[PDB]
């Protein structure tokens, strides 16, 4: 062991995790890479759970919640989200982690704070700015999973196409809509589906917002 | 006692409700029906392809209604709530969901039914196909979250995330201080109705002229 810290340990874990995925991450695996005994490891970071939280928190430094600006709101919200997504893309299995874990931690609440600022900044009231953030982050995760599981795109490529084949060759009299919509369902264009989900939620917010009429 | 795939999955779902997903091995299920891996793998295939059918059998509890003059936005919600009750009446069912497509026979009927309703409001091809997809995710996510509160059939932990957040330095964390309640604890029935409205209105803006 060289000078071990709760940061060199984490930067190490993540290293393995990109490389090889969630299940290859174990305590014994980790302590191996770093050239140390279980003592030093369990000291800074604990069992496997705690470790994933620390892993989660550190990569978060990557996202950016911009400071509120004169009439850029909608875009400033898209920026923010599109930023968070770019994060999930680089790092294997990170979304899997996110589903059953608290959005807590240094980065975790320096992040909520700036998320709440910007939203409330849209002339949005309490309950709606609170929940709103939940829904966005919820929205962007799900998406990131969806993409997570898409050679590369050859297995998905043909599956999608064989799905697209069955749909159109379905009978028209009993299935007018699905015959009509075989593309827009099987479309494996995540980029544009993503900008859509955003357009929608956001307008749902703005509309939600100034309801006081 | 003629064994059939429908009988197989009524037992696999009967133990899933009564004991819990994590305990549904192929092993267990086989014992219950007093039958070998032979006859069980003969229909349903393996643990994973079996789930698909379990999911596809229960989706029968969802009732997408026939489109009616003036009431579009209303009809959508009824559909959205009925899905949510399905997830509410069987444990772990969401966990499964967030891994699988509704390519099942059952699944396909309601995709047609749903998309018909959505396209009745003035939703151009695209809007409507993702409108649906979008709505699916939201209701799925919610129920996973609801199930995590442990009800149906913890509020100790949450209350302790309220104290904690409220107790931050007020100047460095004003927004987090002021929103302590609505973030930590929130009635589940309230959080659903909000997102439903949000998205529906969101899709409505999408329709335009
Ligand atoms: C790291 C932190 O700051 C960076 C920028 C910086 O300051 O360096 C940007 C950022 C930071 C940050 O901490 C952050 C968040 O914590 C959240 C966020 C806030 C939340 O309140 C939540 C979630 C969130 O992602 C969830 O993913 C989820 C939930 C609830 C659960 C529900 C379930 O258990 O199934 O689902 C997912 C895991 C949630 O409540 C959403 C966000 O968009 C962000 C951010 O954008
Ligand atoms: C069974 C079928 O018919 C009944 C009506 C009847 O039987 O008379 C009603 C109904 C039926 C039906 O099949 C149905 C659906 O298939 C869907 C649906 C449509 C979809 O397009 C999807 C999902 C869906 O549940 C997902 O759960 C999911 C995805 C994709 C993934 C992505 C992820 O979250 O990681 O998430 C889950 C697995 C999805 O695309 C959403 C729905 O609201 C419905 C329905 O309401």
């Amino acid at each position: 062991m060289a000078p071990l810290t709760q940061d060199r340990i984490v930067v190490t874990a993540l290293g393995i995790l990109d490389a090889e995925g969630l299940d290859a991450l174990s305590m014994r695996r980790l302590a191996q890479e770093l050239k140390t005994g279980h003592a030093s490891l369990y000291a800074h970071v604990g069992n496997r759970d705690e470790l994933l939280d620390l892993v989660f928190d550190i990569v978060l430094t990557e996202v950016e919640v911009p400071e509120p600006e004169p009439g850029r709101w909608a875009e400033q919200v898209k920026e923010m989200c599109r930023s968070l997504r770019r994060m999930f893309l680089a790092h294997r299995d990170l979304a899997r982690i996110a589903i059953d874990r608290v959005p807590l931690g240094p980065n975790g609440m320096v992040g909520m704070e700036r998320t709440m600022n910007l939203l409330r900044s849209g002339g949005l009231h309490d309950e709606l700015a609170a929940y709103g953030g939940d829904l966005l982050s919820t929205f962007v995760t799900a998406e990131a999973l969806e993409q997570s599981s898409r050679q590369g795109r050859e297995q998905a490529g043909v599956f999608a196409d064989q799905l697209h084949g069955y749909l159109k060759s379905l009978p028209a009299t009993s299935f007018p809509n699905l015959v009509h919509l075989a593309g827009p369902i099987t479309s494996l264009d995540s980029d544009r589906r993503f900008e859509l989900g955003l357009e929608i939620i956001i307008a749902g917010l703005l509309a939600g917002a100034g309801e006081a009429a």
